[PDB]
Parts: C-alpha cells; structure tokens; sequence
C-alpha cells in the first residue's frame, strides 16, 4: 500500500512520524519539514516526487514539533539530535540492511529550519539540506548555529546567514526575485548554493534532483 506509512517513528522531540517507502529499492532518506500551516498539497506533491525517485520520505507536521522546540529553556534549539535519532529509529524499524544519513528538506518555515540544522550538523550525521521556498522561521528561539548566524527580522522571524561555511551541503531554491549564486564555487567553499526557478513545479523538480544527488553522494 503506497498510501499507508510502513511504520511510524518516535524519538526525542519528534512524535509519531510516518515513514513512507518507495516502490523501488531505496537510494536515500529525506525528512520533510512542512511549512507551519502543516502538510498541504505542496508537501504532498514533493513527497510523491521524492518517492518516485526511490527516496524514503518522513513528512513532519511542523506545528507540534515547533511547539516542543518553543518549550525549551536556553538561548537556542539544537536540532540535529532529533533528526539523527528519528532516522536511526526509522531505519531500525524498516530493517532493510541499509542505513542512510537523512537529507533534511522542507517548504517555507520548514525549509529554513532544514538549512539551520544543516549549518550546525556534526560530521557524518546528515546528507545535506534542500530548502524549497524558505520563509522566516517563527520559532521562539533561534536554532543553534556554527557560522550561519541567526538573524531575527523586524517581524520576529528567523533567517540564517548564507555565505557561511557549512559542515554539510545545502541548497536553497526560491521564487523569482531571489539571488542566485555560482553553484560550483559555492560547493567548493562549503557555502549555501542559491538557485531559483520560475514556478513551484520547476522549483520542486530541482529540489528532488538535489535530494537524490545529496543522498547518492553521501552513500
């Protein structure tokens, strides 16, 4: 049954995350952080396209998870412990004889949070981040940061600096009117690649392409 998650996974602050399997042999794993409104047709379409490229997809409803993040004390949320633990728990439940480091991805606020997490990732933990149409993340606290600095905007929302050295690859894909840089030099410098495409369909296709590529490069 392609419409029913094979298992659900719970670990640390992530609760009851569905695990969807593709029809072919898996070639990667993606954790898909929704926008704050939840899993809508953009997230569903993105999941379907990743599943069609044989990526295991774990869609995360942003709302309940962001509520847990906001309840922490301290100055920032450390994100990657959730992602490492939920991926390990999902792979132990699947029992496929394969392990993948997850690609972190998302749309809107989830896309921004995926980038922030990648920017503060230990080595050998994630395959990279793909941020589809990122918008400022309205978390109470900033994500903890290495070099991608948290910027608290005039509405209180968080964005995270680019042109900042990253411990894992990251690509941000945005609508027209957003900057585009030189992907070859960005990757050589370990900074965010910045790209655009004129409609959501083309931007989503680019996102899937790079989820697959990051997963393949990490395995």
């Amino acid at each position: 049954d392609p419409f029913t998650p094979v298992i659900h996974a719970s670990a640390e602050r992530l609760s009851n995350i569905p695990v969807y399997m593709p029809k072919g042999d898996p070639v990667g794993l993606a954790i898909l952080l929704s926008d704050e409104k939840g899993i809508g047709d953009q997230e569903r379409s993105y999941m379907d396209a990743m599943l069609a490229r044989n990526i295991i997809v774990m869609p995360v409803e942003l709302g309940p998870w962001r509520a847990a993040l906001d309840k922490e004390d301290g100055e920032c949320n450390y994100l990657d412990s959730d992602f490492e633990a939920i991926a390990k728990e999902a792979l132990r439940g699947l029992d496929l004889g394969v392990y993948f480091h997850p690609v972190l991805t998302g749309i809107g606020q989830g896309a921004t949070i995926a980038y922030a997490a990648a920017s503060d990732s230990p080595d050998a933990t994630i395959a990279g981040a793909v941020s589809l149409d990122p918008t400022p993340a309205r978390t109470r606290l900033p994500s903890c940061t290495e070099k991608a600095e948290a910027i608290k905007g005039p509405d209180g929302g968080f964005t995270y600096s680019v042109n900042a050295a990253l411990p894992a690859p990251a690509l941000l894909i945005s609508p027209p009117g957003s900057p585009v840089n030189n992907p070859v030099e960005a990757r050589r410098k370990n900074i965010a690649v910045l790209q655009t495409a004129p409609d959501f369909s083309a931007r989503m296709k680019m996102a899937v392409d790079n989820v697959v590529a990051m997963a393949d490069q990490d395995a």
